[PDB]
């Protein structure tokens, strides 16, 4: 077991496929914080925050990766990067629970990109997020419909994301109408829809990670995390 | 930002108008506890703290102070010290949100004295309480009566507080008859009622200063605050 | 007032009848955890903690000792050990209350041997668990039936655990059918029960403790204690 | 074993004959400091400190008390209070060793009194201080002469604290002429040379209380003492 | 007094003209460390370290800033923005202190721009550093020769940064041949030697910045500062 | 990177042949002690602590871990067990750097039984154990002989180790004669004198674990490893 609190660490697992990430990516301008990765098992793992502000700004997204991440490649065995045309089940399984105040989500975040070889500046073109979990926050963009994928119900958003410089992301956001602690889901029921039922989605891209973590705005508390897995098949 | 943890610490805001006071009082003869003051923006700012007892001593008033508190004077462009006779309106604005359990309030602290050069060591003559949040906690002295001021409810008490020496204060609270997150309130329509209404109170007096701020007798928390001002007009 | 958080630290109290233990015996396979002990007088005490885990495995069981812990003898004064033939009343009293999430309990653990001279690695024959509060746990063993002992209605648990090497001791679980925080209880009359009623313990034994605490087996939170004694007469 | 860290907490050991106080009386001012007191035997104890400031004021003096310390009363079997002219031996034996940074001392307080019922506000008549460490510090008040005492050199300077109001103390400090990490005294030797030497002292007056300890002016570091011992014969 | 400890806190001292900043830009990559910036007054501020690692990058810049640093501006009162051509005194003083092991410096880093209007996306063109302590430690680029300016020498190192995308300064390093505990320089001496001695750097650059800290590539410690200031007359 | 600070905590590197243990075996009876692994690469590397104390006893070995420890077998790759009779070399290189206080050495620990399937509770037979570094400690047993090995001098004693029950293992330790910061060992040397040359070990031995790390009796400090291999061939 281990547990690690300084930005940025990393707990890997699963021979190195997936890792914790103590994603502190919105803390820039804001005190009194703190966040702790932790691993016990491959079935007890989770992690731990403390974010005072009121703010609408995204703080931190703690989670787990699968994939790339800003990173020189990608986790080895993930089975990323993946071609949309090529069709592949990207089957992921979680159960998880939080207990904490404040104001926070608990997301799938996906990315893609037009390049096979992303590196650790290769800006995504999308992002698709899948949320699990919604306590008081709300998502990017503006609402379109509620659709049922997966055997869910899901109220999808649409925006774009500035990343400066041209850089920047679409973000396709599928919020559950109610929460839940556990979803079997496939990603590619998701991609589908958006290429093929919406048209806002090329399948020449490429999916590069999926993530599962919080988005913490606001708050303290932890979740735990009893079963996680991703795989491309 | 900034956070800070010591007893006593200081993070001014506002061009040193007030300051963000780490007040541990109470805190001699117990221990386990930790309290930290932080400062995101001046809309976005607040305390954590964890206060492990049982007892119904005050332990801590973390709190933002404008004026006078056992300083040799006045928070610069605070407006105080002002005298009752001048009747200035003392105009405050708050909005904050808590989430804690154990035993606590949320209440303005206002203090008052004949002199209008207070220093480190100037024993006030009276306080006055304005209870936003009341949370298993009492106020000192005995229930007088309720009162409608400023267009809410309050229980009025009165007490005496003996701080040796034949140093001691006067102390009346006003205890909102629920609670509420945030209020706008003026003062002098509270020392008006003292002085005019019940003839508690002489108008020879200055106002030094206007606290907000938590008492936690026990238990673990936080507060946040969104909005914030005190101005004498 | 003192407060300590490493692993197996002491805080002794009333002339070093009883100590407070920080005692972490579960936790050699987790990570991420923290737990503090304190005493700020004896009516004012207790411990705080964090167990980030979902796992069915006993953590820590932070508690107060009264007599024997695998320590070479029986703390000063508590009367430990007692014979059950000699038909002592062994009186406590307890009153608390807890905040936390997660799983958990609070309970007393009564230890019995053969030998009166019980020393750091003598293993137990018996213990005997008295549940005040049940959160989302269970106890070891099998259910026998519900019973009224002591003014309370209990539901009763016998099993066994294996320390290794032959070293093992029956259980005896108690759990009161609804959460109470406080209670005033005979040990003999439970012993006399397993003895008289169950035939499921010899009076040749000692009784070599009497502790209570909170079993933790994940999550954060905290007890304080507001009385507390135990007494041989 | 226990390590406590908040201000004031106290340690007791030897029936309650002493306790290890974490005594931070000049720490209002300052900030980003910690002081840990700890106990792992009575020949295993100590404090570690962080106290970052370069001003020469003592902002802690974390310290083992014999006695009266601002009480109610004097510790259990003590031998405190004493009078000077009863010429009971004050034997005290310390043996430690500190490995610091900054500025400091090790150095016995010894509190003297009018009355034998010393209590929380009594403030002292006389302190004298036996200062068997000086790293890059000095005494209050203006030095003497150098005189031998016990078997060591000591520098002898003469002050008065003021501590408001008319209370305020002479203080009497002796600085070995060098560094000693140990040391057998009799506390009379320097209560007679005041008293019959120098004509300072009345032997009217009783001994309240002998401390040893570190003021910390500023660095990081810490001490272990590893013999201890205060008799009044 | 305050100090806080989370990633870019800042601590504002002398209405605003300066801040105490807890820059931890080298980061990303390792774990295990901590780092607290401290102001007790303007005569007694500093930080606290903690960076385990070996290599020769460099973690962290905790220091004091005036004028600039990536924000929307440059401090109130500062002097900044100020043209070379417009021939100032840009006189600074310091004293300080070093307790630390490992791999560090002290260093002024002044930074220039084309720009009077740097803005938080602003690539700097110039560095100028000043380095007052090396210990362990050597600059970027390549060294030029030993020189005399301001009654001290220094070796002098020419080299450039390369920040991506284009973006990239020049860095000029002065390393004083000897450590030193205090200064007083006046910048232009520096640049004038730059400007007109070299010809690498043209006055029609602006001074956006002068910042003092300590550049940490790895080891633990602590600077305390006991005077300090920047004026651009 | 990442940096845990719980009682054995592991952070694996190099697929799983290795990890550092977060090793606290001696701390049940002391307090006020922290200890922290960290690993930011396979090249920078290491653990702090503060372990204070002035007793002989060993509190901690945080170290790295390549085979078998007190596991249920031995990590993947690693080349354990090997029989002492199939001879192979088991070759090991450290460079490191150690800035502490106290006492502490900086050695290699080496197990073995009789058995090539060492489970959780298998007791070894035999230690060896290599100190490149003593700093104020020394080994069990007794001195025997200086002797010169792989191009080193070591200081060779030999005692007993009993954990009870009839468990125990001889202790064979190599002290070298002055400390290094780096070496190039091969273990077989050393068990080929201890068999060979003084006839006090057998070749039906296996090797079941090469550890390095720092036994820590007291004090304060870090250790940095710059280099690190076992390679059983
Ligand atoms: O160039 C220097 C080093 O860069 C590191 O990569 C960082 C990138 O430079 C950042 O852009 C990137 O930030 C992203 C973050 O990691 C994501 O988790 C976050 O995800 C959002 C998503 O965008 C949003 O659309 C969706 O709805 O919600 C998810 C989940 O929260 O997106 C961040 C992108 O930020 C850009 O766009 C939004 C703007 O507000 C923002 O300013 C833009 O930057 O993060 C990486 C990783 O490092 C950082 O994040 C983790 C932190 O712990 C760390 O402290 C940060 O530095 C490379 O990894 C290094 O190699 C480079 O040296
Ligand atoms: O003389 C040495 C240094 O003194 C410092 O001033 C301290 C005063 O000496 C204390 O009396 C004062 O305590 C007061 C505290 O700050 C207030 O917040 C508190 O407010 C109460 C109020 O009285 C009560 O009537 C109302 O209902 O609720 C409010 C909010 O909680 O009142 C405290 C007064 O205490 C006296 O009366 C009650 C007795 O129980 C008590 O024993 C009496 O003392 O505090 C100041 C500031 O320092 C202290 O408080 C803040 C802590 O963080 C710090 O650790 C404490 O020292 C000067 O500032 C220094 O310059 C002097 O050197
Ligand atoms: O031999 C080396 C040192 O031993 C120390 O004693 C330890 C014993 O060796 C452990 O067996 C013992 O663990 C017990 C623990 O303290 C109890 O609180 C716990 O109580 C359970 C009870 O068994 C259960 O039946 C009931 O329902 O619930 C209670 C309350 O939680 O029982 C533990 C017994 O564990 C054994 O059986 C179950 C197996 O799972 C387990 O593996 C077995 O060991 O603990 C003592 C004290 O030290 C340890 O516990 C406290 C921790 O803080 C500390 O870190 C641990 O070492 C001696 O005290 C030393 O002198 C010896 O040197
Ligand atoms: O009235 C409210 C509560 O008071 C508590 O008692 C405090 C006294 O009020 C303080 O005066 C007292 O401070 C003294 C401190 O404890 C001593 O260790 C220190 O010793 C000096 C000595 O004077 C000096 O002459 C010699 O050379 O060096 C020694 C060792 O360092 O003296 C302090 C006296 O301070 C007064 O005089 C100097 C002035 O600068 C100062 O302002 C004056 O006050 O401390 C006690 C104990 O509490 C405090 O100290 C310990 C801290 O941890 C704690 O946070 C502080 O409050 C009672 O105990 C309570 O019951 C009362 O409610
Ligand atoms: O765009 C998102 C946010 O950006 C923030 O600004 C950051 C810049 O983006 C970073 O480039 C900048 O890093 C510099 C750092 O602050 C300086 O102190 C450092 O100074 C060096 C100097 O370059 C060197 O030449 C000299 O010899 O030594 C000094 C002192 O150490 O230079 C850093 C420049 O880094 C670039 O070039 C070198 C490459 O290795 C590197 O990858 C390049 O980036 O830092 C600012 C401030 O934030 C960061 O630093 C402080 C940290 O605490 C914080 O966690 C970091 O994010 C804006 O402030 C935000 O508004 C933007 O949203
Ligand atoms: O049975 C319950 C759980 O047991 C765990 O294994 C523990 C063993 O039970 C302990 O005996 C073992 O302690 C050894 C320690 O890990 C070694 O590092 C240490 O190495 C010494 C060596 O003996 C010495 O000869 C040489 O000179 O120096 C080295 C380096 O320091 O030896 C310890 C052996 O202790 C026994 O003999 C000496 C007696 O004083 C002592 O009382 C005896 O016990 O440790 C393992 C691992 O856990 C413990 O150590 C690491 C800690 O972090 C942890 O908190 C401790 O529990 C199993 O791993 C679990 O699966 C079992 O449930
Ligand atoms: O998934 C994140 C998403 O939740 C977040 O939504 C923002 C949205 O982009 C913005 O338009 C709107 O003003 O605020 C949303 C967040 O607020 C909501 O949740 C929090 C509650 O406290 C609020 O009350 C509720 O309204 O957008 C971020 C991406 O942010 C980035 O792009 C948009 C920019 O405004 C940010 O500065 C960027 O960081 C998603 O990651
Ligand atoms: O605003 C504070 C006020 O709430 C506090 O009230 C005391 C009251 O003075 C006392 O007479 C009474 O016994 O207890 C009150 C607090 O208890 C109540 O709230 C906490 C709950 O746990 C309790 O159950 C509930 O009854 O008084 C302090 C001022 O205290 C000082 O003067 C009175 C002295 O008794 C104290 O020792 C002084 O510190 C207000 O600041
Ligand atoms: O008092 C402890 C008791 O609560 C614990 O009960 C175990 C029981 O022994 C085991 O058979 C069963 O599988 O799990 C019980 C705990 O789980 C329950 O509470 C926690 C919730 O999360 C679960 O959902 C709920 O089912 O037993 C320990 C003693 O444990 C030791 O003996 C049994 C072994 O399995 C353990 O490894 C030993 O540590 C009591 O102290
Ligand atoms: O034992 C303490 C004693 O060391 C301290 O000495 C003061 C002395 O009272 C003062 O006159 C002089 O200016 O400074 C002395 C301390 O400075 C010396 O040691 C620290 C180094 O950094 C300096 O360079 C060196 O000169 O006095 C205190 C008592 O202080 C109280 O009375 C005097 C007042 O000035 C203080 O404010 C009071 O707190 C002894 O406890
Ligand atoms: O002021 C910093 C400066 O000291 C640092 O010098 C680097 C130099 O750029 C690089 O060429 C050389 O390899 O290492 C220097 C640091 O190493 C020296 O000091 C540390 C000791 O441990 C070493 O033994 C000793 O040789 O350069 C940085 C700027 O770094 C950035 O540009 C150069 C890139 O290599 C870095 O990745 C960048 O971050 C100055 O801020
Ligand atoms: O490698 C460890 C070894 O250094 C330690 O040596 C002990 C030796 O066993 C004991 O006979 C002697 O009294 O003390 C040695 C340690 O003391 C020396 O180093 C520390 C300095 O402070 C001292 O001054 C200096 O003399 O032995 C342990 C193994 O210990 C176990 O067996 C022996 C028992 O006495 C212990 O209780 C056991 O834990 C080696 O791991």
């Amino acid at each position: 077991a281990a547990s690690s609190s300084n930005p940025s660490d990393k707990l890997y697992f699963k021979n190195k496929k997936y890792y914790i990430f103590n994603n502190v990516w919105g803390a820039d301008q804001v005190s009194g914080w703190w966040q702790t990765i932790y691993h016990n098992s491959d079935s007890d793992m989770g992690w731990v925050w403390n974010w005072p502000s009121n703010t609408s700004t995204v703080k931190a997204y703690p989670s787990i990766v699968s994939g790339w991440h800003w990173t020189e490649g990608y986790t080895a065995g993930s089975g990323f990067p993946t071609r949309l045309s090529d069709q592949k089940n990207i089957n992921t399984k979680v159960s998880y629970s939080i207990s904490a105040n404040g104001t926070y989500n608990a997301a799938y975040d996906i990315w893609l990109h037009n390049t096979n070889k992303a590196s650790w500046d290769s800006a995504p073109t999308d992002a698709i997020m899948i949320w699990l979990n919604n306590t008081n926050a709300g998502p990017a963009g503006s609402y379109v419909e509620t659709v049922s994928i997966g055997g869910h119900s899901w109220k999808v958003y649409k925006g774009y994301i500035d990343a400066g410089g041209g850089k920047g992301w679409n973000v396709f956001s599928f919020i559950r109408t109610a929460n839940t602690q556990s979803a079997n889901l496939n990603i590619r029921d998701f991609t589908n829809y958006l290429a093929d039922s919406k048209q806002w989605l090329s399948k020449t891209k490429y999916v590069s990670s999926v993530e599962f973590g919080t988005e913490v705005f606001g708050g303290t508390g932890q979740i735990n995390i009893s079963n996680w897995d991703v795989t491309v098949r």
